[PDB]
Parts: C-alpha cells; structure tokens; sequence
C-alpha cells in the first residue's frame, strides 16, 4: 500500500481511473474535507429525502443511510448539536476512573502465557464504555460485537457502512426495545422531531459505528509500539500522548473517506465534474513528506503531527476525545502492566477501509 501511496503523492496526486477520483497528498486531501460546499457527504440523499422522512411520505427505509456522517449544514449541524457536548474532551474526563477500572479488569482476564489482546482488551473496552455512556445494556456481549463487526466499506452502495441482513434487524429491535432507558443523549434523540427512522439511525451510529474502530487503535498502538521497540523509552520518557498520536498517523484505523462534488471544481492541476465520487485517502496524505518530516518513520515524540486519522473540518470525528482517552488508558495501563512482549500470531481486518487486526495472539510477562 504505503511504497503506492509513495508513488501516487510524487507522480499523481489527484488522480482519474475512468471511474472516481482519488487524492494521495496531505493539501489536497484537506482541502477536500473541508470544503464542505463543493465536497458533499450526501451520499444517500438524506437532505433530498428529509421531508418525506419527517412527513411519513417514506414508511421504510435503512435507518444508517440517514446520519449526521452522511449529511450536509444545515442539517448535519443541527443532527450533531444534540450530543457535541457529551462528546467533548470536558465531559468525558468525569469517565476517566470507570474506563480505567475497566481497563485494569480486562488486564486481569489475560493468560500472560498465550493470548489473544484483541479478544481480552481491545475488542471489550470501547463496547464497554459506549454502553455506558449511552446507558444502553449489554445483554449479550456476543450479540454486541456481532453488531460492531457489522461495521464495512460496502460497494456499490456510496455512504452505507453497515452490512444489512438478520444480524442488522435485529441490531434494530434490540435500539427499539431500548430506546426509552437510556441516558440523557439518547433522551434527547427520542424526543426530539427526528423520524423514527433518523432516530434509529442516529442511537445505532452513536452505539456501534465507533467500536471497531477504537478496537483498532489500540491494536494498532499495540503492533507499532511492539514492532518499533518503543514500550520502555514510552514509558519512561512518558510519551502516551504522542505516540498515541503517530500511531494515529502511521497505522489509521479509517485509511479513507469519501465525498461527491456538488459542482464543477478545481483540485490541483485537475477538473472534476459535478457528480463526481472523489475518495480521499487519509493513510497517504498522514505519511505526506511536506508535512511530516521522514513520513515513513515511527517517532513516538512526532511534533508537529497535524494527522487526518480523525477526519477535518465539520466532520471531525464526534468519538475522537473518547477515541483518544479509551486508547491512551488501555495503553497506560498495558504498559505498567507488562514488562516484555512477544507476538505469536496475527489475523489482520481483511476488508478495505477499516485497518486493524480480528486477532493478536502474544506471550507476556507481567511485573
Ligand atoms: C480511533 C478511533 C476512531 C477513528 C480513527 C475515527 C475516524 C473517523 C473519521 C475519519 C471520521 C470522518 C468521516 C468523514 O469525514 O466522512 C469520523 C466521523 C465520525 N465518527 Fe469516528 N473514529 C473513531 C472513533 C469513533 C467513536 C468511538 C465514535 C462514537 C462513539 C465515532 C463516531 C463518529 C461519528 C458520529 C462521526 C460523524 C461526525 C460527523 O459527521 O459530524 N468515531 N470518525
Ligand atoms: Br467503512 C467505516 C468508515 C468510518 C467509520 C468513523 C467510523 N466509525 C466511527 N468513526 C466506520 C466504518
């Protein structure tokens, strides 16, 4: 991927196959993000079917097509106000004890001998964490990451991140059935004057759309920090922080995004017509030399490090203060935790846009 990457940011950054376009730097790729007027993330013609949804015109239809990720302002605006605050770096730190008690719990259930981190740490937390925010129960933990597998890149079908089928309706019975327990960010979303079809859409967003992902980082941080040999002078030097970050840069969870143009624009040397799919590939742009000073390295204590792991503009991403907390807890916590670390096996996500591992099988030793 990455010696591509290379490839395409020297020779062809903006580039036309006859289908889409794709974009490899860092300036364009911004640019792109965050010109929301020419860079459409109406992908499911949620403002084009906004009345009818809210009128009852549209009895059925699949509740994720219908989000903040998939709109535009005023819209996507006013969808994201009703849970910004919970959200926000200042709200979250109240939680800062209970994920690191959790944290500590999952630590318990690993066998130091032979592992699987993915399974006892990384798959768990952000499940975990989320059900609590949200004050939505996890009644079957199986079901739960059933769910949060359902996450994908889905061809054929430009904005749509879940795989459908029996696993995803019942996804849809089990909000229904929960839909009047929840904490107050939930509240607002019921009662608010959301279709019910938005405001499935919005809790299952909120619920599921953000674990793989978090599950990811930390498996990631895990892979970078163990390849690199970065663990003792991480934790000595107390780089949480930062490494935290590059591992952000160097191995995102999200490796891209995508946007449709509203009209005839300009990037770079290059003209793309209205209606065009222009896919943004965040990994490359993160490695991008004028940004990042010998892109290809891993340097734990990275300054400056302006990453596109989490998005930029509008849709930066709502869950990055969590992201950013869950992972730098687990991370803390593994790291006083365990003294050395081998790995005995990987199975790496196999699909394309989400990066990360299904299994990480390690032998440890605890202090
Ligand atoms: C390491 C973890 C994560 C990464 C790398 C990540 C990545 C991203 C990216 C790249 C976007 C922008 C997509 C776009 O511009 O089209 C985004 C948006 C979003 N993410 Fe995340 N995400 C993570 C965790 C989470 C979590 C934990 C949650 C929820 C609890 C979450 C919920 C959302 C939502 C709701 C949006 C839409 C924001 C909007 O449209 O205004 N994400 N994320
Ligand atoms: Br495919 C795919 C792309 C982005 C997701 C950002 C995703 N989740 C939370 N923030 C999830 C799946």
């Amino acid at each position: 991927m990455y010696d591509w990457f290379s490839e395409m940011r020297k020779k062809d950054p903006v580039y036309y196959d006859g289908n889409i376009w794709q974009v490899f730097s860092y300036r364009y790729t911004k640019e792109v993000l965050n010109n929301f007027s020419k860079f459409s993330s109406d992908l499911t013609g949620y403002h084009e079917r906004l009345e009818d949804l809210r009128n009852g015109k549209i009895r059925f239809d699949i509740p994720t097509r219908y989000t903040m990720l998939t709109s535009d302002p005023p819209l996507h605006d006013e969808l994201r106000s009703m849970s910004a605050d919970i959200f926000s770096p200042q709200k979250l730190q109240t939680l800062e004890t209970f994920i690191r008690e959790t944290t500590r719990s999952l630590l318990d259930s690993i066998d130091p001998r032979e592992d699987d981190i993915v399974k006892k740490l990384a798959v768990p937390l952000p499940i975990i964490v989320i059900s609590k925010i949200l004050g939505l129960p996890i009644e079957d933990k199986e079901k739960f990451k059933e769910w949060s597998d359902l996450v994908a890149f889905r061809l054929g079908k430009p904005g749509e991140i879940f795989e459908l089928g029996k696993k995803y309706l019942e996804l849809i019975g089990y909000v229904k059935d929960h839909l009047n327990s929840g904490t107050e960010v939930v509240s607002r979303v019921v009662n608010s004057n959301l279709s019910d079809i938005e405001k499935l859409g919005y809790i299952i967003l909120l619920l599921i759309a953000g674990n793989e992902t978090t599950t990811n980082l930390i498996s990631n941080s895990v892979i970078d920090f163990t390849r690199f040999n970065l663990w003792q002078r991480i934790r000595e030097e107390n780089l949480y922080l930062k490494a935290i970050e590059e591992a952000l840069r160097y191995s995102p969870p999200v490796m891209r995004t995508v946007r449709k143009t509203k009209e005839r624009v300009k990037l770079g040397d290059q003209t793309i017509e209205e209606g065009e799919y222009v896919r943004v590939w965040i990994a490359s742009a993160n490695r991008d030399e004028e940004v990042f000073h010998d892109g290809e390295k891993f340097i734990p204590d990275r300054n400056p490090n302006p990453h596109l792991s989490f998005g930029s503009g509008i849709h930066l991403c709502l869950g990055a203060p969590l992201a950013r907390l869950e992972a730098r807890i687990a991370i803390e916590e593994f790291s006083k935790r365990f003294r050395h670390i081998e790995i005995l096996d990987t199975e790496k996500v196999p699909n394309e846009v989400l990066n990360g591992y299904k299994r990480l099988v390690v032998r440890l030793k605890s202090n």
